[PDB]
């Protein structure tokens, strides 16, 4: 996260840090808890991953230093990617992780609500992007979960900033005209929490962007409301 602030322990309970054990253990991507055994994340976050056997999901984590050899975690049983996904910039950047064991909800780790086709016209004014991603285009994984409040931008306004791409209605962007705050390398798969009606709703999934926090370069996220049907279809096996 660029231009954000260190979060408070327990603040984003649905946020998870996906680690890889090959060649050595390290933070790969972010994810959101959406079911006792379901993690919603970014499809492109699984590039080069052959077996979920090398995946490790760590819930209720604030600082990466909490993660050691003796730190319990959730193994991955299955990796489900969209059948129409080729790459981040082309949308459908969404994937599900069926955990090998069930998550015991608590103050440190709870699910986030998924938007419904009904609030498809709702306007979220209170949105935050969180992650252990970069603080600058050329930085490194952050130890403490960073957060940052970013405004949403109409797909029309977004499309205007990415004349080289096609911002589909299945994409959602957010950013400041002058930049400053945005997701960055390491935050992919991260959730785009939006509080609406005293409740947090997983609006977008950190997907991609040109550089990081650049002026007139809003961040691009997977428009989760457009995938509710897909998520239901894939979670019922």
């Amino acid at each position: 996260i660029v231009g954000g602030t260190a979060s408070v322990r327990g603040e984003w309970p649905w946020q998870v840090t996906l680690h890889t054990t090959s060649p050595t253990q390290r933070h790969l991507c972010g994810g959101s808890i959406i079911g006792n055994q379901w993690i919603l994340t970014a499809a492109h976050c699984f590039y080069g991953v052959e077996s979920p056997k090398i995946l490790r999901v760590y819930s209720g984590i604030l600082n990466q230093a909490e993660i050691k050899e003796d730190t319990s975690f959730f193994g991955v049983q299955e990796i489900i990617i969209h059948d129409q996904y080729k790459m981040a910039e082309s949308g459908y950047d969404i994937a599900l992780l069926k955990l090998e064991t069930t998550v015991n909800y608590a103050d440190s780790q709870r699910p986030i609500c998924l938007p419904s086709k009904g609030d498809r016209n709702v306007i979220y004014t209170d949105c935050w992007v969180t992650g252990w991603g970069y603080r600058a285009l050329r930085d490194k994984i952050q130890n403490t979960l960073q957060k940052a409040k970013i405004p949403l931008v109409t797909n029309e306004e977004c499309q205007k900033r990415y004349r080289g791409h096609k911002i589909t209605h299945k994409m959602i962007c957010a950013g400041y005209r002058e930049g400053g705050k945005d997701a960055c390398k390491g935050d992919s798969g991260g959730p785009l929490s939006c509080k609406h009606n005293e409740v947090w709703h997983l609006v977008g999934i950190t997907s991609w962007g040109e550089g990081c926090a650049q002026r007139e370069r809003p961040g691009v996220y997977t428009n989760v409301v457009e995938y509710v049907d897909w998520i239901l279809e894939k979670t019922q096996a």
